[PDB]
C-alpha cells in the first residue's frame, strides 16, 4: 500500500534520530578470540541501559570465490573493531519497498547485555529470525534489545545467509556446493558464541537457542545437526520446527533454473551453471528467485525455491545428511529441555493473499489439496484422498459454505500445529525423559505492534496472528512507551520473564512472574492424549490446548497409514 509506505518511510527518519537520543557517550571494549571490539551503552525508552556490540564477524565475508561455500573462519585484526554500529543484511527483498536491499557481507552477529562484568555468569540467550530463509535481520529496527535487557541475562541476535546465497545446492561433489551454507553460517555463529560469551558475561554452560518461524525451524535444525552436538542447553520452537512442510525442499535442480533466468546461454551441467552463477551479480539472483519454481512444482505445492535441503553428498560441514524426520531419531537436541507453542490464530498471517485471490477458498470444496504429500495419490483423485480431505474439511468449515476463516483455521494446523503434534509424538521415542513444555500466545492488542501486521493487511482486525507475539519479545521502530499498568507492558514483562526463567532453569514456570503464581505447568508426556499448555492473555492460565480436537482429526487420516505418521 502507497498509503502504508511512506508510514513506514517517515517512520525511519523518526526512529533514526530517536537512536541517536538513545545513544550515550560512554563506549566500552570486549574481548574475542579474533579481536578487540569496540560497542556503546544506550538507552530504551524506559531509562533501561545496556551495552551494544553490533556487527562482530563470525565468519569471511562470503565473496568472491567464498560465495555459496560453506562459511570459513574470519581474519583475526589487531587494535579495535568498531561494533557501535549495525552491517547489512543479507542480500533480499525488502518487505515494503519491494526493492532489493543488503550485501553480501551480511555474517555478523550483535551481543547485548546491561553489565559487562556482572556478578555472575549469565544464561545468554540466541535468536534466530524468521522470514522463510529469504528475509530477515538482526537490526534493532525490528530486533531491539531493549526488554530483554531490563533482566540479567546476554542476548545475542545472529545474521545468516538467506535465498539463492544461502542455499543453492549443487549434486556435483567436486564443486563443494551440498546446500544449506545458510545453516551452515548458523552452526559456525553458535559456535563462536560458545567459545566468546564469557567474554561479554555470559554463562558458556547455559546457552538457550530461540528463534519464531523459520527461526523455530532453524533452531530445531540446530538440535537435530551433529555440527551442533553439545553447543547449547534449551531450545525455544516459536510457530515452527524443522518437519514443517515449508521447512526444507529438495532444491538442486534449481540452480540451472536460476542461471538460465538471470542469462545463461549454456547446458545444464553443475560446472558451467556455477561458473555463471559466481560471476552474476547478487542484486539480480535475488531479485529473480521468486520466478524460479516451475509450473510444476507450482502445481505441487512446493514453497519457496531455495531452503534447507538433504545434502546430496557428505561434507566435513554438512548440517542435514538425512531428512529431519529421520535425524529425529539420533538427534542430541532430543535431550535438552525444550518449550513449543504457537499464537491463538497463526492463519491470520493469510489475511491479505486471501483478499487478494478470493478464489483460494474454492480449495475448501473437497480440501484434498492440504492432504500431507506422503498420503495422498499423485493425481489427488483417489477415493481414499478424497476421504482424507472430507476429514479435512470436517474439521475447519464450520457452516454451510466455506470461508476465508475457516481457510485461515486450517492453515494454522497445516503449518503449525499439526506438525508439532507430529514431532511431540515422534520425540518421544527418541529421548530419555527430557522435559518439552508447551504455550499458546492468545494476547491481542493494538496498541502496541510490528510490522508483520502491515504484511498481512492486518490493521483493525482482531486476532493473535503468526509473529504477534514478537512484539512482546522485541523493541521495534513502530513501538513505544507503554504504561507500567498497561496490558501490553505486562505482557513483555511476563513473555521476556517466561522466557529468561526457561532459558535460566529448564522450567518455564517461576512464581516470580505477576499472575503465575498458581500456574502448574507441567511437561508434556507421552500418556497424554490432550496436551496441557500455558495460554498467556490479559491472565496466564494452564488449559487444555483448544486446538486439540481439530489435531486429533488430523491425525485420523494416518489410522491407515500409521507408519508414515
Amino acid at each position: 500500500s502507497l498509503m502504508e509506505k511512506l508510514k513506514w518511510k517517515i517512520k525511519c527518519i523518526e526512529n533514526k534520530f530517536l537512536n541517536y537520543r538513545l545513544t550515550t557517550n560512554e563506549t566500552v571494549v570486549a574481548e574475542t578470540e579474533y579481536g578487540k571490539v569496540k560497542g556503546v551503552k544506550r538507552l530504551t525508552v524506559y531509562d533501561d541501559s545496556y551495552y551494544s556490540f553490533e556487527g562482530i564477524p563470525y565468519a569471511q565475508p562470503p565473496v568472491g570465490e567464498l560465495r555459496f561455500k560453506a562459511p570459513q573462519r574470519p581474519t583475526p585484526w589487531d587494535g579495535v573493531r568498531d561494533c557501535c554500529n549495525h552491517k547489512d543484511k543479507s542480500v533480499q527483498v525488502d518487505f515494503i519497498t519491494g526493492k532489493v536491499c543488503g550485501s553480501e557481507d551480511c555474517l555478523y552477529l550483535s551481543v547485548y547485555t546491561n553489565n559487562l562484568n556482572p556478578e555472575t555468569k549469565r544464561p545468554v540467550l540466541v535468536y534466530i529470525h524468521g522470514g522463510d530463509f529469504i528475509i530477515g535481520e538482526n537490526h534493532r529496527d525490528m530486533y531491539g534489545p531493549d526488554y530483554f535487557i531490563k533482566k540479567d541475562v546476554v542476548l545475542i541476535n545472529i545474521q545468516y545467509r538467506l535465498g539463492a546465497l544461502g542455499f543453492l545446492s549443487l549434486n556435483s561433489e567436486d564443486l563443494n556446493v551440498p546446500g544449506n551454507a545458510g545453516l551452515k553460517d548458523q552452526v559456525m555463529a553458535l559456535r563462536w558464541i560458545k567459545n566468546n560469551c564469557a567474554n561479554f558475561g555470559g554463562n558458556p554452560d547455559n546457552i538457550t537457542v530461540f528463534g519464531e518461524s523459520a527461526g523455530a525451524a532453524s533452531t530445531h535444525y540446530m538440535m537435530l545437526t551433529e555440527q551442533t552436538r553439545g553447543l547449547f542447553h534449551r531450545g525455544i520452537l516459536m510457530s515452527g520446527n524443522a518437519i514443517c512442510p515449508w521447512a526444507n525442499t529438495q532444491c538442486q535442480h534449481r540452480a540451472f533454473t536460476l542461471a538460465k533466468l538471470a542469462g545463461y546461454k549454456g547446458e545444464d551441467n553443475d560446472k558451467d551453471v556455477l561458473e555463471f552463477l559466481m560471476k552474476a551479480k547478487p542484486q539480480d539472483l535475488i531479485k529473480l528467485e521468486e520466478k524460479v519454481l516451475t509450473l510444476e512444482e507450482r502445481t505441487n505445492m512446493v514453497v519457496f525455491p531455495f531452503g534447507p535441503t538433504v545434502e546430496p553428498y557428505q561434507t566435513a560441514d554438512c548440517v542435514l545428511p538425512k531428512h529431519p524426520r529421520e535425524m529425529v531419531k539420533t538427534a542430541w537436541g532430543n535431550s535438552i529441555p525444550t518449550m513449543m507453542g504457537n499464537t491463538s490464530y497463526e492463519g491470520l498471517f493469510f489475511t491479505s493473499i486471501l483478499k487478494q485471490m478470493p478464489m483460494l477458498v474454492k480449495e475448501l470444496e473437497t480440501c484434498v489439496n492440504f492432504v500431507p504429500s506422503e498420503l495422498a495419490d499423485a493425481e489427488r483423485t483417489a477415493p481414499e484422498t478424497l476421504e482424507m480431505g472430507a476429514k479435512i474439511k470436517k474439521a475447519h468449515v464450520t457452516g454451510e459454505t466455506p470461508t476465508a476463516d475457516n481457510f485461515m483455521d486450517l492453515c494454522s494446523h497445516i503449518y503449525f500445529w499439526f506438525p508439532m503434534h507430529r514431532l511431540l509424538q515422534l520425540r518421544f521415542y527418541h529421548t530419555s525423559g527430557t522435559p518439552v513444555y508447551l504455550y499458546r500466545f492468545d494476547f491481542d492488542s493494538e496498541d502496541l505492534i510490528n510490522p508483520y501486521r502491515i504484511m498481512r493487511s492486518g490493521r483493525g482486525v482482531k486476532g493473535v496472528g503468526h509473529a504477534d507475539e514478537l512484539t512482546y519479545f522485541f523493541w521495534n521502530q513502530l513501538a513505544k512507551r507503554m504504561p507500567k499498568e498497561s496490558r501490553e507492558y505486562k505482557t513483555i514483562e511476563r513473555m521476556t520473564g517466561i522466557w529468561i526463567q526457561f532459558a535460566t532453569t529448564g522450567n518455564p514456570y517461576s512464581n516470580e512472574i505477576e499472575g503465575m503464581e498458581n500456574v502448574s505447568w507441567d511437561p508434556i508426556k507421552k500418556s497424554d492424549e490432550v496436551y496441557k499448555c500455558l495460554n498467556i492473555s490479559d491472565e496466564l492460565k494452564m488449559i487444555d490446548v483448544p486446538e486439540m480436537d481439530k489435531i486429533k482429526q488430523w491425525e485420523s487420516m494416518f489410522e491407515k497409514h500409521r507408519d508414515l505418521f
